[PDB]
């Protein structure tokens, strides 16, 4: 395996989903203190508020639920994740997948005709393969 994490970046998250000619809009992963470790270049403009608010909604699943999920101002609706594991938003024609590793956060952001399952197998699969890494 490689010793960058923009190659998970690149060589996974941002590649064509099961043969549909479709990817992720974004993608990036975070470390657990909320820096960037790698990202796509449409990852949006986030923020740290927004990054620790997502942080706290791993520690503490339901936080977000009077706001919502923010990301570059942009409004998700939370949907069922797995807690302390997979966080989940919905907005209009799209919506984000989060999944945390053992130092990091994984983001998928999607758009139709992608859906939310996508998001997950994507962002999931990539996921466990670090957490067995030790990552
Ligand atoms: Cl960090």
């Amino acid at each position: 395996g490689s010793g960058s994490w923009q190659t998970y970046v690149d060589e996974h998250l941002m590649c064509d989903i099961e043969g549909t000619g479709q990817h992720l809009a974004s993608a990036a992963i975070f470390g657990t203190d909320g820096n960037v470790w790698a990202k796509s270049s449409s990852f949006p403009e986030f923020k740290p508020d927004e990054i620790n608010a997502i942080i706290k909604e791993f520690s503490e699943p339901g936080a977000l639920a009077p706001t919502g999920l923010f990301l570059a101002g942009a409004k998700y609706m939370v949907i069922q994740g797995e807690p302390g594991a997979v966080i989940r938003g919905k907005k209009g024609a799209g919506g984000i997948c989060i999944k945390k590793t053992g130092q990091a956060m994984v983001f998928g952001i999607y758009e139709e005709p992608v859906n939310p399952g996508q998001c997950n197998m994507v962002v999931e699969r990539l996921g466990d393969y670090l957490v067995d890494q030790g990552m």
